């Protein structure tokens, strides 16, 4: 009954870029924010917790520190969207949006990094 | 809030044992079993989904028939087990027990295999 879909399951952006990634869950009528549990993260690392209808950056791994927000406007749409602000090479790997309301559900999402040579050379470094 | 605990975040098992691993959720009064679900995964491989107060074995994957139960008197009492029997070196890696009731929340537990040369040798193939 309670499906997670995500319209894009690969995201390709540039260094030093702005990232939304959108993650789709139904909503019938008005939204509960007493009851939708939001988590997103990636590789292991937490990103963001939204319960309660605010973000908890208490767990939120460091290296998403001041750069990672859950856009709250989307969520009555239905629309999970994590965006990334200045995105980095470690930025690349699988995501992952996990979203409870009534039902439960998540779905991966895969970003790829593309960068000028330099900033690849001090990431590599 | 609602938070999954689990009373050991490593388990150390033999080959061929059987192991239980515990993932804990808090129950107000009596677990109310339209409101419960509990998900068990490694590794993108599902394990056990237990929706509408029963298993559902749609989406495990085919190495876990038969080898996986969740202890269903022990949901009552707030404790998602997991139980695998005959534990090969495959069963290695990173689980998750992922619990939505009245709130969401996940923890991850590794397993680690010790195993003779001889099924480490097969493994090995
Ligand atoms: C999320 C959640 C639960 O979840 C239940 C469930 N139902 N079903 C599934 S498994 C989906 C699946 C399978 C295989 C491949 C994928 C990857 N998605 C691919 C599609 O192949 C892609 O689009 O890239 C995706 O979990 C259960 C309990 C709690 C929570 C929760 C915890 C913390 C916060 C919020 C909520």
């Amino acid at each position: 009954a309670f499906t997670v879909t995500v319209p894009k399951d690969l995201y390709v952006v540039e260094y030093g870029s702005n990232m939304t990634i959108e993650c789709k869950f139904p909503v019938e009528k008005q939204l509960d924010l007493a009851a939708l549990i939001v988590y997103w993260e990636m590789e292991d690392k937490n990103i963001i917790q939204f319960v309660h209808g605010e973000e908890d950056l208490k767990v939120q791994h460091s290296s998403y520190r001041q750069r990672a927000r859950l856009l709250k406007d989307q969520l009555s749409l239905g629309n999970a969207a994590l965006q990334i602000t200045d995105v980095k090479l470690q930025d690349a790997g699988v995501y992952r949006c996990m979203i409870s309301y009534g039902g439960a559900d998540y779905k991966r999402i895969t970003v790829k990094v593309n960068a000028p040579y330099a900033a690849a050379l001090e990431h590599h470094h």
